[PDB]
């Protein structure tokens, strides 16, 4: 009905809609959330003005709106054990943002794992605030093996004495010991903060260590493995740290939150609290490892690392004569989502990279199992290696369309 | 239903915040009510899409769709502003301030901005904020007489203190502001001109307000207080060299992947503010609130600042009453009338005290209040505030308020 007045937009609403359900969302980054947290999103405190922290706004009529807040930081201190939680932060980017400016001054010197490598460009870029506004140094993987090094890490730290190492990653695959990066902070006197992201649903059902009680500040989305609206939430042990956090998001870099989406968050974060989520968590790292065996054993499709602790994988694509940008552009033609992703030493263009990324929280949240996920590991092995026989890209295309009606979403 | 079954808690406090906003005079003037699309647009599967990058040039696959949807909203806000180039993406307000700064001025740069005590925005230089603390500010006011903006106070600034950039725009200032004065003020020293049209932004996509995006280098604005959008951001600017340096700095400068669900609620909401009835709330807006100061300027103790309004907002020093700011917000809650405290020109209260109230009228507008509506709320608001603890009165203010609700019932 308020559809008659805006067609267009609806129409491409609609058509995003078609477009999730037509194809296999292998994007690692993504997910599907729950009807009720689209409610929450599409509710009426998207009207409320609410600066502050619960039973401090700086407006009347805030009281129900609290109960919101209140549940969101309630829910994420029962999930991860921390103390201390702020909801309030936009994004993962705000959430790192504010995490720094508790922790650090300009131009202090902070060791954050290298972009090729797999960490995010809120850990170090040039391009981004975390470049530009302190002395970042990169650590990376060993090239071999290619996982991390902690014996490099622990050379790079007394070197280069950093005030801050950050630890977490956007494209790693192999578990993080948080334990070893607490042993080179203190070794050097430097903090620890960890971005647990793309992690935070596998450490909420008990399924990777926990970073919380070993960083000094844990930050991560809410989006990602955790299955809640896009937003960002930052975590602490540390009474100190916690009103330095508080400040640092607002009144230092937000304004009003948006109460509806930590609505979502507080859906989402009682949905982690379910024990129907482990389940949903450990069938996500069971179809991760399920494709990554289909992966190593195919021709052309090495497999970063040669396995996966989580819920994604980096494939390097050059023995198949492509880089990432066309085995991207491949799999899309197939209905096959996936992104470029720079690889460990990467030596293209980080808009061409020799990779994709992988991963399975959104097919496992549509109901794969680990017999779904290696057709889907096939599916891309062979239009991959289909260099460009259009007899087979149909049939790849054939078999996406036989799991997406397999798998219906709501 | 089902899911308010799994999480009561959660639905039952929205459920009260439903009844609230029912129940209660919103008179925060930063406040307004979207559109049942705006909400069912913000409540879509877009959530589920990372976007990073802009339309057409993303840094992965998937964004057929999400393209077609941000790029209706960066054209309708270019249509509704007369930019020549728009990004939609800022998650806030506070994040497009953050980013035009970033493509105007490099650290430590001197800044004049609106004192916060004045009306100016905790972004345009307040010390507990990024921008006081990551550029030199030196802030401008209000005469103390006239309590409205002393231009040439502003030029002797301005060539006293050399500024790169000079930043124009309010969030408790009732008149209007002369951005023409701006612009050849900031010529005049060799400055920047940057504004931040957040409050006054719907009354200029219906010009009730004269227009900042010619004069200004960047434009700034929310997209949720008088242009009734979802909460967000946005940036506008007519040099496509500062068009490139403004969407770097939003991306991949200061934030990661765009809420593109938000997105798609601005482009609802931009074509909302597109369509002619937008002129008239818009102008009902002002009536409505000249409707209220007439009525505050005649009661003795509630004293609008600068004794008139030209905008949707006014600022009402309550001082002459025995109280201050923080008790009459607590006591207009108390009969639902919901403000917020907020300090006036020359504060000598706390800040979180203060000696005023801030009082706008865009979202009673919304429900379809009309003048002599809008003159109830100010009659039961001046004797919610003179009542002094007498029951009788408070209560009386409280049938006044429930009148004014069942008469204006929203949806
Ligand atoms: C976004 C993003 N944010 N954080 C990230 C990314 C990744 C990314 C970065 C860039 C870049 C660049 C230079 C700056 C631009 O001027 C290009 C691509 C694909 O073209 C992908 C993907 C999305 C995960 C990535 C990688 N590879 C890593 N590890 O982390
Ligand atoms: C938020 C906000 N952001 N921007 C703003 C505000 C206002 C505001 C600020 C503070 C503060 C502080 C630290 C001050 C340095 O010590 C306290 C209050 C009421 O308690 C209200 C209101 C909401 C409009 C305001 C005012 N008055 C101005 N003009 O603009
Ligand atoms: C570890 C980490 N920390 C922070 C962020 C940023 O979160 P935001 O997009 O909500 O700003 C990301 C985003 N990660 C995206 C790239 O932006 C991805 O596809 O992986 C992240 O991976
Ligand atoms: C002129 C201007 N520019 C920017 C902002 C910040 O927008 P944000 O709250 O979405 O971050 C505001 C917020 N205005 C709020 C105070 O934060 C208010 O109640 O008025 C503003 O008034």
């Amino acid at each position: 009905d308020y559809k008659t007045f805006d067609p267009d937009l609806w129409a491409a609403i609609a058509k995003e809609e078609e477009r999730q359900e037509h194809n296999l969302e292998l994007i690692a980054s993504e997910n599907f959330v729950s009807e009720a947290v689209m409610a929450a999103q599409g509710s009426i405190l998207t009207n409320k003005y609410a600066e502050g922290y619960p039973g401090h706004r700086y407006y009347g009529g805030c009281e129900f709106v609290d109960i919101v807040e209140n549940l969101a930081i309630d829910r994420a201190k029962e999930l991860f054990g921390a103390k201390f939680a702020n909801v309030q932060p936009h994004s993962g980017s705000q959430a790192n943002t504010a995490a720094y400016l508790a922790l650090v001054e300009p131009g202090d010197t902070i060791l954050g794992m290298d972009l090729s490598a797999g960490g995010h460009l809120t850990h170090g870029s040039p391009v981004n605030f975390s470049g530009k506004t302190y002395h970042f140094v990169a650590y990376g993987v060993d090239p071999t093996t290619e996982v991390i090094d902690y014996n490099v890490v622990r050379i790079l730290a007394r070197k280069h004495q950093p005030k801050l190492i950050v630890a977490g990653a956007s494209a790693y695959g192999r578990t993080i010991d948080f334990a070893k990066f607490r042993e080179i902070a203190d070794e050097v006197g430097a903090k620890l903060m960890v971005d647990m992201a793309h992690i935070a649903g596998l450490v909420a059902a008990g399924l990777h260590p926990n970073p919380v009680p070993y960083a000094d500040i844990t930050t991560t989305t809410t989006h990602k493995t955790l299955r809640g609206p896009r937003g960002g939430m930052i975590l602490t042990n540390d009474e100190a740290l916690a009103k330095k956090i508080n400040s640092a998001v607002f009144p230092g870099i937000q304004g009003g939150p948006l109460e509806h989406v930590i609505a979502g968050k507080a859906v989402a974060f009682k949905e982690a609290l379910d024990p129907a989520f482990k389940e949903y968590s450990e069938q996500i790292i069971a179809n991760a490892k399920a494709m990554v065996k289909v992966f190593n054993q195919a021709i052309g499709t090495r497999v970063i690392s040669g396995a996966t602790d989580n819920h994604l994988m980096l494939i390097d694509v050059r023995e198949l004569g492509i880089n990432g940008k066309e085995a991207e552009s491949i799999l899309d033609s197939v209905n096959i989502t996936v992104n470029k992703n720079s690889i460990p030493f990467e030596t293209l263009s980080p808009f061409k990279t020799s990779g994709i990324r992988i991963g399975t929280p959104a097919i496992t949240t549509r109901g794969f199992k680990e017999e779904d996920a290696v057709k889907v590991a096939e599916l891309v092995v062979k239009a991959l290696q289909a260099k460009d026989d259009n007899a087979q890209l149909d049939e790849v295309k054939t078999g996406v369309r036989e799991l997406t009606e397999k798998f219906p979403l709501h």
